[PDB]
């Protein structure tokens, strides 16, 4: 297993503009699109990214273009950020999955957020991070999916994904 299909897994693949958990704009895997209310400006914002009139409809192929540019500018941004490269230094190669589905899904500023997770994390306190990375919205409003990615990193294995 590895970053592609763990993410592809918990994203799905979608070839239509759709609406995401929190009512936002979004296509292919996980690409989100704009937090305005307007499909229009999200056909906008599609159109501008592929390259082309898609008219809110996309390829495979284009929606696994923009996965790709997604997971390199996440992996981008945890190395240039001060206060997620170190823990991502200091991580296996599994956990450091784990970190990446996470600024996927919340972007740099929010995983910077779990401050105490990220301590503990670097400590290697793996019960202590998982108790205290549940405490948070990001658990309350997509539960399934954050066990997913929180015994990932608890455990530095890919059991909740098989
Ligand atoms: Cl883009
Ligand atoms: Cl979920």
């Amino acid at each position: 297993m590895n970053i592609f299909e763990m993410l592809r897994i918990d994203e799905g693949l979608r070839l239509k503009i759709y609406k995401d958990t929190e009512g936002y704009y979004t296509i292919g895997i996980g690409h989100l699109l704009t937090k305005s209310p307007s499909l229009n400006a999200a056909k906008s914002e599609l159109d501008k990214a592929i390259g082309r009139n898609t008219n809110g409809v996309i390829t495979k192929d284009e929606a696994e273009k923009l996965f790709n540019q997604d997971v390199d500018a996440a992996v981008r941004g945890i190395l240039r950020n001060a206060k997620l490269k170190p823990v991502y230094d200091s991580l296996d190669a599994v956990r450091r999955a784990a970190l990446i589905n996470m600024v996927f899904q919340m972007g740099e500023t929010g995983v910077a957020g779990f401050t105490n997770s990220l301590r503990m994390a670097q400590q290697k306190r793996w019960d202590e991070v998982a108790v205290n990375a549940a405490k948070s919205r990001w658990y309350n409003q997509t539960p399934n999916r954050a066990k997913r990615v929180i015994t990932t990193l608890r455990t530095g294995t890919w059991d909740a994904y098989k």
